[PDB]
């Protein structure tokens, strides 16, 4: 019951005590492990609302060495009788930082998540329309960015109520490049982002039909039809990729941007539901290299890298796919650094988490933590995560997934 | 009910109806993941049921369901297990035992190739020199030249628990590994643990970097004993490459034979300890993990030396760039030999064509994605993007605990 895990290059053992903690259900049964399945898992009635505000409130007056005391008592009586009242309830300032930085300490998946506690926490629960949105979310971007030396942030609009008022940001991330389906058969730009560039197009975009179109953002403000909005250029960093020995590389002609910004998911704190939440750090270098270049159904330049290289591409014995793709990693980690935008390599990042795991496991009992997704898609065994046994489990305050907006809007 | 695993990469769907049929339990709870957890005397009360469960699978696969024959079957079974607590397979039985625990073995990518086992039926087998014969004979016809064939030798099952057959290598071949005063390690740091009791038991140690190990054998409980296989019958392959003319005087060399030999067997409630089996190598097992695994051979760092990489940063990838030459040399050195060998790319292709067959014609494949996907390069094979579903199904290959811990010493 208080279950332990091995570094198998170490042999280090680390006590899990956390887990019993935890709330929410994994996917999995005694009889079946579904934990590579990419999604397991419409408003919250007066009786299931406050035990989870209990819940926080319990652990946030504990993180500040108050559980039991005066302030927790009058806080837990002054959000019940609010529950009681208006059904739903507020966070003070310091609970809805402490939730957004606990729900990213929580995300089982990621594997930065040692820097969980600098968080910026932007208040934006003022909002009102789309064009606050934009503003808020502009914001986000600079402060973000600041000039390629970026910094961890999320911006938090208002919660839903009914379910018939919810914030959106329709994108999946706030900067992302268009996908345009040819004529002819293939795909320009980025196949990820092909639908959801239509939806854009199909609400008014006038595209550039070029390869890296940053999309415009498709903000939804108190439930209303998403309205369009173009992120300012000079607020948006890009970083040409070149590589340090190959000349050549360079006239690929790609770029990725600087920010990596996810948009599209529910930040649940005390039972409260946020649903219009991004958030931004910094990116691993695989996520560019490894997935949006050279997954087969991404931007897939692994064959032409390769017959750059002249590289035997006749048999896959000659492992001419991982040659190149280690050369494509290389580059997008030496035009990030050269351009002194923040980056970090897979060796570096896991290194890192190895490093938090010892942390969290030694000052909080453990750190849920999802094998699959942490282990980085490349030379994933000369990474030190890959040794390391983890264990998976929900804990609350957390990051959700939420279905597409488009699936669900009454337009 | 029914279960849906989805290739995110092909947007292919698969129903898995096979899990209901699962057994065992995984490890796993609603409430936590253990999927990356590396591990997660026997009587007559529970024996029955899994004899019947087992031939109940047997007949219903030769179209005899509820025959005669079967009915009889299970009535002799029934007799036996009363009268004597335990009981014998035919021979058919065991072949199909055999095949099935391979085709069950949820991490094992190369099981396209599960109905092609070449089943060696040792169970007449009395002593350990008995038993070092029919592993000499298992190693020549599963060698065939360098046309490597799979293969599987098994001995008697357990009766009391204190009379088992075990081989004490954890596989066939291996390499001796000697933990020097320095600390350094000569040889294979894997095989330290191993390697020691063999010197204790009698072994001359030639203390070289490649030493095959003697075999110890243990018969019917008896204290082990110790064999030399015929170097003749040990294929070797020197490991060169194909562009660097260097890599030779790093005088690696490796096995062609992967004999795993350390698990148990279990079908129909019966235990054979002693089994060893044997295929062929994915080029990975080896360039990957076997030299370049920090606990390992660990010779990234010369490669890395001899290719004049820039070893000062990680962000430099130079750990990556040498691990891809040396499973390029691994595979090269394996070809032109003619000894058979897969690449990674084609391994996991196969086993994706296997497990849609799979589903269509069994209704699932128990697949473990933490172990299917490759150490290196992982997402650009089409597995990574593959969503699994993990359970246990008998016939099975369990792990069992090293002998050396448990065996009562006779002295
Ligand atoms: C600061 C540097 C960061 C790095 C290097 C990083 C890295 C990653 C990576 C590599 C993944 C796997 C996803 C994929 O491979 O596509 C991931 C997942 C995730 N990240 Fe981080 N991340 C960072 C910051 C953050 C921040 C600031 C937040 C939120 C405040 C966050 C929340 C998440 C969540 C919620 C997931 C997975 C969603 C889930 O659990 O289902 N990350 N991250
Ligand atoms: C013939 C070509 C074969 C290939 C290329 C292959 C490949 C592999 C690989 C790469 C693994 C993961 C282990 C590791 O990474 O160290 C594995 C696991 C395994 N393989 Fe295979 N294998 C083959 C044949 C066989 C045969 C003939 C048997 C038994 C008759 C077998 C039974 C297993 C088992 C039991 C496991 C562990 C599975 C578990 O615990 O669920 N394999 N195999
Ligand atoms: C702040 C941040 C930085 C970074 N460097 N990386 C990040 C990656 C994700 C993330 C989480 C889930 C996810 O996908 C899961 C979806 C259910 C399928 C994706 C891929 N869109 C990205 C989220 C945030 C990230
Ligand atoms: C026939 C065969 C061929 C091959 N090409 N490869 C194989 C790899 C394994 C195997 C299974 C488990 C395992 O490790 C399990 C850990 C104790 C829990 C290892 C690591 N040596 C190898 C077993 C058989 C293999
Ligand atoms: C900690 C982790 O479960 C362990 O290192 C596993 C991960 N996946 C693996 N996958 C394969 N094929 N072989 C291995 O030895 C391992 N080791
Ligand atoms: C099927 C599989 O679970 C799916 O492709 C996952 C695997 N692991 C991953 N891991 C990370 N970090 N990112 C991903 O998108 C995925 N995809
Ligand atoms: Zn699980």
């Amino acid at each position: 019951r208080f279950l332990k895990v091995k570094n198998w290059e170490t042999d280090v053992v680390l006590t899990d005590t956390l887990h019993l903690k935890s709330t929410l259900e994994t996917g999995c049964t005694e009889h079946i492990c579904m934990g590579s399945i990419m999604l397991p898992s419409d408003v919250r009635t007066k009786d299931q609302l406050f035990p989870l505000a209990k819940e926080f409130l319990d652990q946030y007056y504990s993180s500040i060495k108050r559980f039991g005391s005066k302030a927790h008592m009058d806080r837990l009586e002054e959000v019940n009788k609010e529950i009681e009242s208006t059904s739903t309830y507020q966070l003070k300032d310091t609970e809805l930082i402490y939730g957004a930085k606990h729900a990213w300490r929580n995300a089982s998946r990621c594997v930065g998540r040692i820097q969980w506690s600098k968080l910026q926490v932007f208040d934006a629960r003022d909002c009102t329309t789309a064009h606050g949105m934009f503003n808020y979310i502009c914001n986000h971007v600079k402060y973000a960015t600041n000039k390629g030396n970026l910094r961890s942030a999320i911006t938090i609009f208002p919660q839903r109520t009914d379910g018939k008022h919810d914030f959106r940001v329709w994108n999946s991330q706030l900067i992302r490049y268009a996908g345009y389906k040819q004529p002819d058969g293939s795909t320009l730009g980025d196949p990820a982002n092909v639908q959801f560039t239509e939806i854009c197009i199909q609400q008014g975009w006038k595209a550039p039909r070029g390869r890296f179109d940053v999309l415009p953002l498709l903000l939804q403000a108190n439930g209303n039809d998403p309205e369009l909005f173009q992120i300012p250029p000079e607020l948006v960093l890009e970083v040409p990729i070149r590589h340090p020995k190959f000349d050549w590389f360079k006239d690929l002609g790609l770029k990725w941007y600087g920010l990596p910004a996810v948009s599209n998911m529910l930040l649940e704190i005390g039972g409260l539901e946020f649903s219009a939440c991004p958030f931004s750090g910094w990116y691993m270098g695989t996520e560019i290299g490894v997935r949006d270049y050279c997954d087969n159904s991404r931007y897939n330049i692994l064959e032409e890298v390769a017959k750059k290289m002249d590289l035997d591409m006749r048999k896959t014995s000659s492992l001419w796919k991982d040659q190149a793709l280690v050369e494509i990693n290389i580059a997008v980690l030496y035009s990030f650094q050269s351009d002194k935008v923040t980056i970090v390599d897979h060796h570096s990042a896991t290194e890192s988490f190895i490093k938090h795991m010892e942390n969290e496991y030694r000052c909080r009992g453990g750190c849920p933590a999802d094998w699959v997704w942490i282990v980085p898609p490349m030379s994933g065994s000369i990474t030190p995560v890959f040794h390391q046994e983890m264990l998976n489990y929900r804990l609350t305050p957390s990051f959700e997934y939420q279905p597409d907006p488009w699936n669900t809007h009454v337009w």
